[PDB]
This record gives C-alpha cells, sequence and structure tokens, in this order.
RNA sequence: GGCCAGUCUGGCGUUUGGUGACAGCGCCAAGUUCUUCGGAAUUGGGAAAUCCUACUGGCC
C-alpha cells in the first residue's frame, strides 16, 4: 500500500513520464500527488494508483513535514524530488 | 473470458480540466466539402442504433 512522502513516476494522463510525490491516501485506489513546482500542492492531482508506478525510496523531508505539521510545502516537495534525481 | 460505463481524423505545445482513454485552447498535417483560388468549413467506420473496430475506467 502506498504511503506519504513516497515518490510515484505517473504513467497515464497529461503528466505522465514525471515523478511525483504522494502527499495523501484517501483510500486503497485513489491517492493525491503534488510535486511543488508546475503541480502545487494547492492543485494536488487525484490519480488512481494503477496509473501510477510505485518506487521504493520515500521522502523523510516529506514524512517528517506531515508528522510535524499535518502539511507539506511546495519547498520539500521540490527539494524532494530534486534528491531522489540525484541519488537515483 | 463476461458485463456496465466511457473516448474519437493524425501530430506536437500547454503550471487548463479529466482516475483515465482523452478533452479544452493553440498551431502543424491529412481526408472531405466550398472558393472571391489569397483562403475558408469540417472530422473514426456505417444507410442506421439498443451497431462496429481501436482504446480507457469500474464490476465479476
Amino acid at each position: 500500500s502506498p504511503e506519504i512522502g513516497q515518490i510515484v513516476k505517473i504513467v497515464k494522463g497529461r503528466d505522465r513520464d514525471q515523478f511525483s510525490v504522494i502527499i495523501k491516501r484517501v483510500d486503497d485506489r485513489f491517492v493525491y500527488i503534488a510535486d511543488g513546482d508546475k503541480r502545487k500542492v494547492d492543485r494536488a492531482k487525484r490519480k488512481n494508483m494503477n496509473h501510477l508506478k510505485l518506487i521504493d525510496h520515500i521522502s523523510p523531508e516529506v514524512r517528517h513535514s506531515f508528522e510535524e505539521t499535518g502539511k507539506v510545502t511546495n519547498g520539500k516537495l521540490r527539494f524532494a524530488l530534486k534528491k531522489f534525481l540525484e541519488e537515483h
């Protein structure tokens, strides 16, 4: 099952072939994603899990942001995705 | 495999919408119908839907 702060690669939709971050879990089928750059948290995108590829990387920055504040900022989403690309 | 609900000429751009196929807006291209021959108007197949191919979402 998906986790808050987990990296996904979008496989369907107009934003396909981008990496994004799961920022909310609705149920086991639907989540919300955002990247803090072109898709910011105030425009988070509803996605069927079948249209994402789960990646084995959860950003601690995003996960810690939600643990301490219940939210995530656009700056932390951008930083998490940038760190993911560099390491992986 | 079965059923329900969807999408429509091809291409690419887009921090627009859509879970998605896609759509919107844009321009490029093809077919077709026009022309004042500069350029306009259109759009899967089919005479037709409770039809069909392809594709998408859900259920079994």
